[PDB]
Order: structure tokens, then sequence, then C-alpha cells
């Protein structure tokens, strides 16, 4: 089993054994990164050769080896192992290869010819919210040697020397050295470092912010930056002008990047970066395909902001920008629904358009150890899209990323997947294996028919091992980042788990007194579960924890509410069936940090000092008096 | 149907009910103790006699009213209602009474003659670890109105202007405004407010340390205090002279207490202080008995330091103090068992020997909301000992503090009882509802014989009972401050909770991966158990968090080594048996604080920095350490 698959491999059904005693062919000239790796692996006797095309050590595999840059040829047989690169990169990623092929001191007898079908590969550091920490940095980089990923652009947006207005400015002392480890980490693992800047917002088309610019660029070619771009999404007012950004970025090119002895990526992004983006007829794109020098690459994120990539997507900008698109794959990244993991496979991506495409990049979660899920998937694809297997690939990151939990990690990120609804209309699937157990049961349960059990066993069991795996998930220290990230879904993850499991047992409900008794604890839960969602993960766009949300969560929350309709009319009672829970009374209340609205007579659980109230445009300013009672978008502003 | 705490000492009912009056005339409301009339203008033409014996108003009822310190009589007919004490806090406690008869504006027709049976009855908080808050305080001082305790005796041991050195110093103007509001409190709500001093660890016996102390006792006079204790137990050195003690607090009634307007109780606590901590051959107890000035109270906990009052063991007291002993009874305090609560019922006490004891207070738990159980039942028990009935108590405390949860919490308390070992050697009875079916089930399972199904349920039920009370107390809002005291140990509760329901689906077990899942599940949940026990009420002495101890965890625990030794036997495996999770490997490790030691070669889970080594010394210097009683010190 080889992550990404390699384009030709033969095996031949014989094992050898790693040598005890070998003799290392190459070692003094091939790439020293790739050299480093086989010691590791290793500790007269079997000939191990290892070079690039052209070294002495393996110039004789001339005609085995790809004729594709980073391509190599990896070859086991009882007699030798041949490990040679096209070029330096892939002598590395014979070794990456190598790795995975040793197993218990044992090595399969075989034969690989690999290459990658698109030339850049990788992830954009790109995202809105908290950036990666440099521990975070640190471990992606290793992450993508690992998976053949030979780049990682760098452009948090609210990384302040970044975007505006820092931009002009140099790295401070800590964050420089900071970055020039980044760059060491990334050479050592062949990762292009490709430092962006974001300069659009506040950018004036002179001399001054020009030679800002490239002077920023100088200061990041001294701490070993070798690939740059520049970024214009997401701004407004003159620098979004194309004729402008393309003249800037052909100065770049001719006074730096074409001045420099070393730079290889110069990229950029446009402004209108999708389809929807494009004003039709306005030619802000056919400016930039026809000014820009052919080196530069263009970005671009697909039809929409998010979405996935299509023949006919790829098509409609390559005959705009007159060159293949690199791509900006939009997930799994969450800073539109920071209040959800997207923990599902990568899929939807056309397999067959890898020559439209001059690379691909994913834009990840703030999350970065969640995000290794999606990024592995995405390094399989990008390397061999011809054979991605989204289901397989998905079960492999997991089973790579947390070995000791690879079922319970299975069991929450099958759940934790879709976004839910959202002003970008990106959705994805989720919890698909119980969704026809879920929709008989609740079919038939609110109609007034007998369900299966079978059915009624599937929710039962699939809660059994939610509980099973949240538990096991938060005490794993394997991978301690990734458990510190996913903590709060986790506890949230279970507390659903256990509603499911009391409402079930509400339905049987031997007798009012057992009824009862399950309607308070699942009360009781409801208010854990507002008490994480207002506590943990309190941004100030999507504050919450939000898990199980396609399907679960509303299985759970419409059989409570039918099973308790079904008590009042049997016992005469009056039970509340809200699922919800809320502490203020009043559509559904809401609260969001220190708001308290009504979705688009209230009285608070206390008295509070008063800010101000929004109304549709009306406000009014509070000025602290204090306010339990309010009586007429509708919005309460509070000090809490 | 009435429920009454404390039970009268004499009570009659007719079955028949009348309602609280919207049209009254009020008779004696000018010269009743205003304490009392205060209760009654809240509760609120039909006459309703409200005063003391003596008061116009109480005339027809003389003859009625018992002749007892505190005493009153209570009558509700159609014609009238009487509310009249022998003395000003008798009326008060008429209206106490009176209070938990009403129900929805209907009152029970009830004649009622009351009075205590112990003279003094409350609280000493005179525990170690962190002092009540002053919100706490106010809480109980209201309480124990509620419940006629009239005595509160302030001394936390680690108050600094309680203790040595600083007992001398008066204390700071933030804290005497707190203790002003506290006797207020207390005097609105009939309870003396005691204040005690602990000087003998370093008092000298010279003229200095003498005006000290009746210096400090002078300034708290003048925030209120009427009411004063000298402590000396737990002590060394000179302080714990009986002749200059005797001395000492003789000065202090003589010159102080006989001195002013309106002094009430003089106290003292032996350094002799229970029957295992004196000398049978010694002078100590004699002397004091021989020399204390006859109006001075003189504490006593029992046997032992911890232990339940006997006729036998008051008795002894009693003889060689040549009075009748103060009792201090330690229970529900906590503060050498800090990882456990003690929430069962309050028993043991001979409830013959009233006669024999001048007073009875408890010393609680640092846990102020939490120790109400056993205030409550405490207060019970001083005022009609002879009627003291143990559960049904305890079950009207628990309605009393959280009526919103009261099921809930009794189960929470039922299995939250018990002090696990201890020097002191005092245990209490835990989970014995479940017990039988417990020990059945686990006989039966060990030595491969079935078990009773029957057992097996009630296991289970036990398990879910205890997962819905605690998410509930978890949530509830009705008091807030019980909740903040117990979370720590109502998650640690539920966590066992779980682990039970796993290790009998382990039990039930089915096929081979089923098991696993269990098993995995299990020492899961035994690590989330061991997070909250080394993060949670950290202290320097018994850190961390303990709950179902006697019964419930045992069985899990054995069941578990039990059902992992039969897989190992039937699949031939090697899945590790241990019950409690630890991260370092090695006789069971413990991990206490930053110390790692060998229950009475290692290996940490990391490098860690080297404090030192103790085995029954050697400084570390830091130096980096991962391989090495038996405990290491680590820097954490
Ligand atoms: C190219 C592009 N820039 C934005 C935009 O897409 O949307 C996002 F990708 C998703 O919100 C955002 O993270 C990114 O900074
Ligand atoms: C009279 C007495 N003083 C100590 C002793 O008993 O034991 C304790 F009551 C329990 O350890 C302690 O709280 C108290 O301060
Ligand atoms: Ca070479
Ligand atoms: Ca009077
Ligand atoms: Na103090
Ligand atoms: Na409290």
């Amino acid at each position: 089993s080889l992550q990404p698959p390699p384009q030709q491999l033969i095996v031949q059904n014989k094992t050898i054994d790693l040598p005890a005693v070998y003799q290392l062919n190459g070692g003094e000239e091939a790439n020293p990164h790739a050299v480093k790796v086989l010691k590791e692996l290793l500790s007269k006797g079997m000939l191990i050769s290892i070079g690039e095309k052209g070294d002495k050590s393996v110039r004789k595999y001339s005609r085995q080896i790809p004729d594709h840059k980073e391509g190599y040829y990896l070859s086991v047989n009882e007699k030798e192992i041949v490990l040679a690169g096209n070029d330096e990169r892939g002598t590395y990623y014979a070794l990456q290869t190598f790795a995975q092929l040793l197993k218990d001191g044992k090595l399969p007898e075989v034969e690989i010819k690999d290459y990658p079908s698109v030339r850049y590969r990788g992830v954009v550091e790109g995202f809105y919210g908290t950036p990666w920490s440099h521990q975070a940095r640190l471990s992606q980089l290793k992450f993508y040697g690992k998976n053949k990923m030979n780049t990682y652009i760098y452009g948090p947006k609210d990384d302040p020397y970044h975007s505006a207005p820092n931009w002009r400015l140099p790295y401070p002392d800590k964050e420089a050295a900071q970055l020039q480890e980044l760059v060491a980490v990334a050479n050592e693992n062949e990762v292009d470092f490709v430092w962006a800047i974001h300069p659009g917002q506040d950018i004036k088309w002179n001399k001054e912010d020009r030679d800002l610019l490239l002077a920023k660029f100088e200061k990041m070619y001294q701490l070993g930056v070798r690939s740059f771009a520049v970024f214009f999404d997401n701004i407004s007012g003159e620098g979004t002008n194309p004729q402008k950004q393309a003249e800037l970025l052909n100065y770049i090119d001719e006074k730096f990047a074409q001045v420099k002895p070393d730079i290889n990526q110069l990229v950029m992004c446009p402004t209108e970066y999708n389809k929807s983006w494009s004003n039709p007829n306005g030619n802000y794109l056919t400016t930039l395909g026809d000014k820009l020098n052919p080196s530069i690459q263009i970005m671009w994120t697909g039809d929409r902001v998010i979405s996935d990539i299509t023949r006919d997507g790829i098509s409609w900008i390559n005959e705009r920008i007159k060159r293949p698109a690199y791509i900006w794959w939009n997930f799994p990244v969450s800073d539109y629904v920071r209040d959800h993991l997207l923990l599902g496979p990568v899929y939807g991506n056309d397999t067959t358009i890898a020559k439209e495409m001059s690379g691909f990049v994913t834009n990840p979660m703030e999350h970065a150890e969640s995000s290794k899920i999606a990024i592995y998937s995405v390094a399989s694809y990008a390397w061999n899209p011809a054979k991605y297997d989204t289901w397989q690939t998905w079960k492999d990151a997991i089973r790579t990323i947390l070995p000791s939990a690879a079922e319970e990690l299975e069991c929450f990120a099958m759940h934790n997947s879709d976004l839910g609804p959202n002003g970008h209309g990106y959705r994805r699937e989720e919890s698909m294996d119980i969704q026809p157990a879920a929709e008989r049961f609740l079919k038939a349960f609110k109609e007034g028919k007998n369900y299966d059990k079978a059915d009624f066993e599937t929710l039962q069991y699939t809660f059994e091992r939610m509980k099973e795996s949240a538990d096991i998930l938060l005490m794993n220290t394997e991978n301690k980042p990734l458990i510190v990230e996913i903590t709060p879904w986790v506890h949230q993850f279970k507390l659903t788990a256990e509603m499911g499991e009391e409402v079930l047992k509400m339905v049987e409900g031997r007798n009012e007194s057992y009824f009862l008794r399950k309607y308070n604890h699942v009360k009781a839960l409801q208010q854990q579960m507002f008490y994480i969602d207002q506590t943990s993960n309190q941004n100030p766009y999507q504050p919450g924890v939000k898990t199980a949300t396609r399907v679960i969560k509303p299985l759970i929350d419409r059989t409570f509410a039918t099973v308790v309709k079904f008590f009042n009319q049997k016992f005469n009672a009056h039970l509340d069936a809200t699922t919800d829970y809320m502490p203020h009374k009043m559509l559904p209340l809401q609260v969001k940090a220190n708001r308290v609205l009504i979705s688009p007579e209230i009285e608070l659980d206390a008295i509070y000092p008063g800010e101000n109230i929004q109304i549709n445009r009306l406000s009014a300013g509070l000025q602290k008096a204090p306010v339990k009672f309010v009586r007429f978008q509708f919005v309460l502003t509070i000090e809490k």
C-alpha cells in the first residue's frame, strides 16, 4: 500500500530482507536529503545504488528512470536495491516510497517507475483566523515531504507582516528567525517555501510602494526564501486594477526573479479568482492572461469561492489566462464555518485534467493537524489523479495520522464532515452509512407505524460507537496536538451520542416515571451542549462547537420532539418539546457571545448592563443601564 | 401528615386544616421578640397571639408554655393562632416551626409544646483548609436560625488572626467589617456568634501575652461579639500547661466575661480533647475540672479525635471535668481525607444522653453548602435526640437543600459517604442498598458460578441512575454554590458509572471484537478518572477526587480484573488487567502532585528535572531524570 500510488508498480511476490551487510553506491553524490533518509532506515554486502540519472551510481539505469521532473525508478530484488531519481527531488521521492515498502525489516520484490501528474502540489496557508503555530508548521513541512508535496505557500490573512498595513515592514527578529528555520526545514524535505504578500488593500501605484514591496521580498530572500507570491484576493479599491497588478508582477519578475540566481516559483492570486466573481465581459482575466509574463502562475478557486474543479470549469479559466490555472482549492478551509470541523474525504475534483493545471494547492483549516486528513488526500490526488481513490485515501490518511486509534478517528471524522448551511452554498456528505436507518426510523415513528428493530439497533450501535470513539480520542497521547485541536468537538460529539441514547430509551419508555427520568436527563444534556457551545471556540464569526449536524443531531432532535408530543397527548401533560437549551425567554432566541437575538418581549435570565440594540436600520445606545426585560434582524448586546 | 425538623417534644394533630388568614388581628406585635415578629410579618380578623411568657398577649397560655430555656407553645385552630415562647429565642423557634406547617396558604390544626434537649447546638468552623467564604457564612447563619441551632463557633485553623502568631493582631478593616456583618446576621437569626482564638502554640505565660489576648477579645467585643472561646487543640510545648490554661480562662471569666453587661458563652477546648489523647494517669484533665470556673464550658470529641458519642464515653470525661461536656463532633469534617466528600446521614451518637452534655456542635467540611446535609441532621439530633431519625432527617435535609433535584442529590450522596482508610480509623457506611447484590455478583463471578440476573440488573440500574443524577446536578441552577463545591466529584462519579456499564458489557461479552471495544473504552475511562484525580482539588494533603469508594468502585475494578483474566485464558491473550491508569511504569505506582511513588526500577513517561528522592534522602539538583516509602519528586 503506497500513498501517493505510483504511476507504475510491478510486485513480484517474493520477500527480501533489508540487508544486514550492505554496500552503498552513490552516497557521496546523491541528493543528501535522500541519503539521510536511507541511512536512517539502515543500520561486500548487498549492493544499494542511490543517485540522480547522470550519476555514475545509477547511470546504467537511465532507460528505467522516467523522463519527468521529480520522477524516479525504484527496484528491489534478491541481488540489489536501486533508488534513482530523474533529479534530486526524484531521488528523495524514491526514498519516501521505499520507506513505505519497508515493513518488519522486510521488503517486497518490486519495480516502480513513478512521477507526479501535476507539477506543483501542496498547501496554501491562506485562511482567516489564528495562523498556524511555528510547531504546527514544522510538523506540516515534514508531512509534505513524506507525501511528495513540493509546495507550501505561506499567506495567513491575519499575519500583519503578510497583509496590510505591515506588509511593508520586515519581520521582527523572533519571527524572522522562525521563518528562517521554516525555510531550512522546507529545503530538507524538498518543499518549496513560497512566501506570499497581500499588499493590495492599501497599495499605492507609485515608486515608493513598489520599492517597498521589492525591499520586503529582498528581506525574505535573505532569510532563505526562493519562491514568491503576490495575492490580490478579497480586497477593494485601486489595488484591484488588473493592468497595474500585471505591471507589478512583471516588474518583480524582471528586476528580482530574473535577477537572483535561484528563484523558483513566482505566483499570483487574482482579485476575480473564481468564475462567479468574474465580471462578465469585463476583461479583468483577459488583461492578466494577456499582460502577465508567461512564467508567472495565476491561482484560481474554480467556479465559485468554494468549489471542486471540473473539466468545463478549468477550460473556462485557461482560455482566459492563456496558461494552465494554478488551483487554489478551498477545502478543508473552515474560516467561514468556524464552529465546524471538516474531516471528511477529499472528492469532487475531476481526475482526468492534470494536464490542464499548473499546480493544485489546498487552503486548510486553522486546525493544522486535523487538516492532515485532507492534505494527505490532496497529496495523493495531485500526484496520481488517475488512480485517486477518495475513500481508501481518507482511511489511509487516518491510519497514518493516528495509527493507535484509527477506527475511533474514522468514527469521529465520518460524523464531522458537513459544513451546515452557508453563504458559499458548499456542502459535504456526512453519516451516509446510517442515513437510511435514520430516515426509515423517523418516517415510521412520526406517521404512526412500527419501526424496524434493526434500524433502532443501528442507531443504538452508532451512539455506542460514538461514545467509545470520543473517550478514546480524548485520552490519546500519540498525536497530542491533534487531540488538543479537536477536544471541544469531541466533548460535544460525546454529549450528542449520550443524548441519542437517552432519546431512544424514551421511545421505548417502559413507564411514566422512567420516561420522565429519561426526559430530564435529556434536558440536562441539552444544557451541557449549550454550555460547550458558549464557552468553547468563542471566535467573533461563528462561535461555538457543532458536530454530527447533517443527519444525527437532527434525528435526535426530531425524535425527542415527536416522543414528547406523544407523551403529552397520552398523559395529558405539558412537557417542553424544545431541543436547544435557551436560558432567556421571549422564532427561537439565540445567544452569540454577548448578544441575544431573535432569529430573523424578551426576558433575560438575570439583570445585565446593556450596551446597545439593533433592529431592522435602527439602533440605540443603552449606556450600561441595568436590563432584564426588553419589550417592543433583532439584537440586544449586553456586558457579559 | 406533617414533617417538622427538628421534631417537637410534643405534638398533637387533628386531621383538619385551616386556611391562613386574609384578614387577621395581631396581638403582641409590639412586645414580642422583633426577630420573631419580622418572620411572622413576612409569612403574611382572626386572632394571632405572639409573645414571651409574661407578655399580656400570651396570658391565657402561660401554663401551656414549657418551663425550659428556648421552649415554646404553638397552637392552630379555626379560632386562633398562638406563638408563645418561654423567652425571646423560644418565640423565634415557635415561628420557625410555624413556617414549616404552612403549606400553600394552609395550616394544619395542631398543638405543640417544644424545647431543646441540649442547651447549646450548632457548628464549629474549626477545621484546617480554606475557611468558609463570607457569603457561605452568611448563608449558614440563616440556615442555623431555621433549624434552631443557637451556636456558631468561629475558629478556622488557617485564619492567621485566629491562630499563631497573628492571634495577637486585630483583624484588618476589611475582615473586621465582615465579622461585624456576620454578628449582625447571627443576632437576627438568634445564633450566638462565638469568636474563638487559638493562641497556645506560641503563647507565653506572661503579662504581655495575657493583655494582648484580652485586648483582642476587647476588639472583637467592639465588632459586636458577645460569646468567646479559647482553643488549645493540636499544640505542643508550654501552652499545654493545664494550670496556666485554667488560670488564663478564669482571668478572662473574672475580668472580662463577668465584667461586661451581656457576655453569653465562654468556652474552652482542651489539649486532651478525646480519650485517646488523654493521660488517665496524668493530672491534665482533673486540673481543668477542679480549677476552671463552673460557668466555663469544656469541649470533647469523644474516645478518639474522630468518634461518635457513647454513654460510657461521656461518663468518662464528665467525671474528670466535673461538668457536662460540650461536644465537638468531628463529622462531617474531611480535612484529613480531603479527596472525599462526606454526604451521608448523621448517626452513631447515643440518643439517650442529652442530660450529660451541655452542648453539641458539628465540625464540618471546608465545603460549606455540602455540609448542610449533616448540619441539618445535627440540628435535629441535638434538639430532639429521643426522636432522632437518621435516614428520614438525611432525606429531609436533601429535599430542603435541593428541592428541584432531591432524588438526584440523594443518589449522589448515598455513594459519597465513606472516608476510605485513614489514620483516625473512622469510617461510614456507603452504598448499603446495592452492597449485597454487588457482593453476591462478585463472589459468584470470581469462582466460576452463575450470578443472579437480578443482581446484574440492579448494578445496571444503579449506573444508569448515577449518570442521570450527575448530569442533572451539573446543570442545576437552584443552589449554584453547592454545585460549584461538588462539581469535580460529580464528574468523577459520572465516569465511575460509565466505567461500570462498560465493564458489565464486558461480562455479557458477545464476541471477541465487541469485548475488545469495551476493554479499550474502559482503559480510556480509567485515564480520564486519573486526569480528574490529578487536576482537580490539588491540595497539599490528600489531592484529587475519590467517589463511590467503599462498594461501587472496588466492584467495578475487581469485575474488570476478573473478566480480563478469563478473556486472557479463553483467547490465550495478554490484555493488561490493571485498574487505575498509571502513565509511569515500574505493587502500584502512585502520582500525587509532583511526586511519583511506589505504594507501601521506575520509568517515567518523559524526562523531568528531578527534585529529590525519599526512601524509608538525596537532593537531585534538577538533573534530567527518566529512569530510577520510595518517593521521587520532580518539577511539574
Ligand atoms: C482565493 C481566496 N481568498 C480567500 C477566499 O478564497 O476564501 C477563502 F478561501 C475561504 O473563506 C479564504 O480563506 C481565502 O483567504
Ligand atoms: C478538637 C479538634 N481540633 C482539630 C481536631 O479535633 O481534628 C479535626 F477536627 C479533624 O482533623 C480538626 O479539624 C480540628 O481543628
Ligand atoms: Ca547527483
Ligand atoms: Ca417580650
Ligand atoms: Na483572616
Ligand atoms: Na460554597
